[PDB]
């Protein structure tokens, strides 16, 4: 075939299984599109947002404005503004539901405890909180505090962005208008920005994405994250295995899958018990095993070991199809994107069951809808516990033959900010040292999906991290793309040997990766306290350090959300494939060119892997002369 | 000239005045629009929503399905479901707005000051509120209590929806999983579901647009408009000039255009100020007009008389740029939609100054930016009458063509549950008499914006209401509809000469007209409590009653938002043009075939004024036959 299909072989050969079975699948379905892509939505100059629609923008027969009187530009970025509402409204969701998980545990009804108490108390310090009474007490009253930011309106000020911008970013975001409210607010006034006849102003639509990325970061990422590590400890570097030869198909197999991880650590403490291993062997397995799919299973891997339960990471979204192809997996728990939705057909013919741990996860053929509250969740993984084993005994077992590829990689994760203080003896000193002298030239924050769109799964996301690690670039990886890294074998220390010069001695001598993997999207703001770190210890500007963001094969808006909030937090910015925006010149010359002036950032363009690793390294060797270095 | 018009001479002979000065304009755009026209658009199967797009769905190619898996009807219910979000944003914004203007004004920091006292303090005793004290502290508990109602979670009962909506409806909500939470969290919810990859699953999808119409209507709607009786009065029936030969052009004038009135209620206060009168008088004037338009405009002359100062209403959205091209418009001052984005141009050539008075409302050309806020719309008034006197003394007064239409109309305006209730002698009982008996075979809600794609402006609304009329139908208008008609002549006692035998006898025996204006599309809330009350004094559901909604000539998500309540609320409800939609068949079905075993209701369709007539009156007979009546 001429289909693309992936740069991992164990992909590429269940790929086959699902072509000789003649199922429906993602790399299959690519090329019919293929056939009759539509120009005017590819460069963002299509509209179907009212009745006197749709339009389009075709100057050669007189549409130089839609019906409304819109022009190409606004109605480029109004689209893209409306799409980031779902991206923001996603981390609103994930953050509501942590503090509510928080909240609930603290109050002693659910299966989760308060793990990193010295980070409960420093940020309840940091926000001015009261601290008195039990552990407990202080863990209602942060809940109440993060959903507060969460409902905040633009007229009441927020501590969080205090604590957590650095200096000279705060006088930008002031001098511009673009200090937020809370996510809340801010979604609502940016869907009823795009409405017809409201806001059609192209410079004012891209302003207010700004603002919805800070919203986004401040008002939910960093809050949610690190309530996460208040119930489940702060993520430290250990070896797990990765890649779909992780699975044996003489166990019970339950998949976790999604981005909100209360579900999955729930199936652990379940899996643990005797009573579940017990009605497993008697079922016929060997035991019951439980394995992490996507950001949820990235979230796991960052905070907990691979043991006889927990096995590890399965891959990005791009695998799940070929996940199911294996014939070994017995649940597939879904809680969140990506959940494809037709899975259905598949899971029929290779024996799994689907389940919906979540209102927002529907699509045909869906077995079980077992929506998530924290209060139920005890309940909620005993069922799919139950329903897992008289699926492997009446659907799986002694049915379907099994296809496991043989491949496993290893990958170092659970790095965080913490990790990195620790792995340099304490301090930041030491990394600003090695930058400094030339050792390692720069960092860049590689904060990814994938995507067919610009070549097979993965191949612009490897190449490119290979390319900028032999350029003696650090990364620091979150999302899909993390997870390709992982599974290439850039986050282990036989990588070392792939990076370049300088960046191999530094990491020879610290022992870590050319590659830190930093674990998802939603830890954009955790990976901006490293970059503020480095602001503050060389005491400048965001803009002016030798750094860099690359989404390279982006899919929808958890990134661009993401790279929205870089651009505001003044970086350098690349993105491919292109977003829908390239037919809207006035818009593009902002984001590309125009936006240093304004927040100190700018977009970037390419799919090439060395021409965008030559641009990104030609960007921090600039900002390196200026600083001296 | 094949060119689509309107149906109104005013506008006719304004738009003939625009392509004389050859100004783009709304009329002429629809043009080159039709040819160019996308069918995959206009049939709902096409899809932009990630980067493994732009796709289609065209089964000749094998393209069935999108890269994603989601099928035709998924994709195209999704897309609805996303448009929607913005719509219920538009009413959710509003509210918090209208409930910080009374906590505020309570607090004595604004122009306004509390009205409706009777209307504070029974709203409060149903609502179960705190009642002791001053007026200004109920209201801040009120105020405060609304607010709770627009943030409340998915799992924390409302109040609202208990005092306001009718137990056999509360039923069939909790037997679907309809009940909504709170419309901020609804619309988050909403939009996160439509991120690929988390709902695809086409009657999921709608019964999230049906959760998001009930949280609009009972979490926004019906608390905003009793806020603004509290504030500004409860409507009663008076006589009001509408259309375009309203202007003068020795005046100096100043049109508010949007939906949310404060500004258009602080101008009317600050212009009957002596000192402003003599200002417009020293400046060569007569004398300082202000005049409503669009919705904002409705709402004021629901609740304020016609005067020396305050003139009327102009007309719905398609009547803007008609009204520039009078060469007698001195400010508009623009809160919300409708503000079409290319006024600029037109705005220069006639002398007219443009102001938004929101951080929504952005478009090229807007000569000064006054966002709105409680304690400065005081200063907001009196800046834009300093900026009318300058403009009209150096733009327009002698030195711009005025070319005014001579068309007035009559309307009587201000109609409300109170004032049915008030014609009717204090109770419900002599309307159902009179439908029982046959005199009114059943009522119409007819709750619409106005577009161009299926007629010129306003034909299918005013002539599918003369079809209604004529078939003893009575009919309650709000929105741009409500507009169309009043400039129509339909809402004044002459048009009682145009009602059928028995309607004509009703009217002329309560003297109402057939049609009665209760004001703007944010009222289908308020025309619930009508409906409400029939069914109560009936003793049964709203689905079982003699009535049916239409939208004949739809624009954009405001009124569609109000579309999915009247589903969910269990009534017929025409709504044209076609929403993108019939591309797929199964959705078709739910909506136009199922749904009457769901909820009750179901969609209609089509643009023929008398084949739309005649299946209403083919509902309202099969009910009034299940009622043996
Ligand atoms: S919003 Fe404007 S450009 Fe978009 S479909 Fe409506 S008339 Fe066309
Ligand atoms: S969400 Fe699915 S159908 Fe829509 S553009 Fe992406 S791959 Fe295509
Ligand atoms: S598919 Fe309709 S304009 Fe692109």
């Amino acid at each position: 075939m001429a289909t693309k299909t992936s740069i991992h072989p164990s992909v590429n050969e269940l790929y086959q299984r699902l072509a000789e079975d003649q199922l429906s699948n993602c790399f299959d379905r690519f090329d019919p599109q293929e056939k009759i892509r539509c120009n005017y939505c590819e460069l963002g100059v299509s509209c179907q947002l009212c009745s006197n629609g749709p339009c389009r923008i075709n100057e050669k027969v007189g549409a130089t404005l839609g019906v409304c009187g819109i022009n190409a530009d606004g109605m480029a970025m109004r689209y893209m503004l409306l799409r980031n509402v779902m991206g923001t409204s996603t981390y609103t969701y994930h953050a509501y539901e942590a503090y509510k998980t928080l909240k609930m545990t603290a109050l002693g009804n659910t299966p989760f405890t308060i793990t990193d108490k010295d980070k409960l108390y420093q940020m309840a310090k940091d926000l001015e909180l009261n601290t008195e009474g039990k552990p407990e007490d202080v863990a209602v009253r942060l809940s109440d505090f993060l959903i507060w930011e969460l409902y905040r309106d633009y007229d009441e000020p927020g501590k969080m962005i205090e604590v957590y911008a650095p200096l000279k970013r705060k006088e930008v975001w002031r001098k511009l208008g673009i200090y937020p409210a809370g996510p809340l607010h801010e979604l609502k006034d940016a869907a009823a920005s795009c409405l017809t006849n409201v806001d059609g102003d192209y410079v004012s639509l891209a302003t207010k994405g700004l603002r919805l990325g800070l919203s986004c970061i401040y008002g939910a990422q960093i809050g949610l994250e690190l309530v996460q590590d208040i119930l489940f400890g702060t993520g430290m570097p250990h070896e797990m295995d990765v890649d779909l030869g992780i699975f044996d198909a003489d166990y019970i197999n339950i998949v976790f899958n999604g981005h909100e991880p209360f579900v999955g650590v729930a199936l652990i403490l379940a899996a643990k018990e005797a009573v579940n291993q017990d009605k497993a062997k008697a079922a016929g397995a060997k035991s019951l095993r439980i394995y992490g799919s996507i950001e949820s299973g990235q979230e796991v891997v960052q905070r907990f070991q691979k043991d006889e339960v927990f096995r590890g990471l399965t891959g990005n979204w791009l695998t799940i199809e070929p996940m199911l192809a294996t014939g070994a997996v017995d649940v597939l728990a879904m809680d969140m994107n990506c959940s494809p939705p037709n899975l259905g057909p598949l899971a029929e013919k290779y024996g799994a069951t689907l389940v919906s741990v979540s209102r927002l996860v529907r699509f045909p053929g869906i077995h079980h809808f077992l929506d998530y509250k924290p209060s139920e969740v005890r309940e909620i993984a005993q069922k799919i516990i139950d329903i897992a084993v008289d699926s492997f005994k009446n659907k799986r077992h002694g049915k379907i033959t099994p296809k496991i590829p043989a491949n496993i990689q290893k990958a170092i994760t659970g790095f965080t900010p913490e990790a990195i203080l620790k792995a340099l003896g304490g301090s930041i000193n030491p990394l600003i040292e090695v930058i400094k002298a030339g050792k390692i030239k720069g960092a860049v924050g590689l904060i990814n999906c994938t995507t067919l769109k610009n070549g097979p799964q993965d191949y612009v996301t490897v190449n490119l991290a290979k390319e900028l690690i032999k350029r003696d670039i650090l990364i620091l990886s979150g999302g899909c793309g993390n997870h390709a890294l992982e599974v290439a074998g850039l986050c282990n220390l036989d990588a070392i040997n792939l990076a370049g010069p300088g960046l191999s001695e530094v990491c020879r001598n610290l022992n870590i990766p050319p590659v830190l993997s930093f674990g998802t999207c939603t830890d954009t703001g955790r990976i901006s306290l490293v970059v503020t770190a480095l602001a503050n210890a060389l005491n400048v500007d965001t803009a002016d350090l030798p750094v860099a963001v690359t989404a390279p094969m982006y899919m929808e808006q958890k990134a661009t959300i993401d790279a929205l909030f870089a651009l505001a937090y003044g970086l350098y910015t690349h993105v491919a494939p292109d977003p829908p925006v390239m037919g809207a010149p006035n818009l593009v010359k902002l984001l590309t060119r125009d936006l240093p002036s304004i927040t100190g950032g700018r977009i970037a363009v390419g799919s090439d892997p060395v021409k965008v690793a030559d641009d990104i390294l030609a960007h921090i060797n600039d900002r390196r002369a200026k600083l001296g270095i």
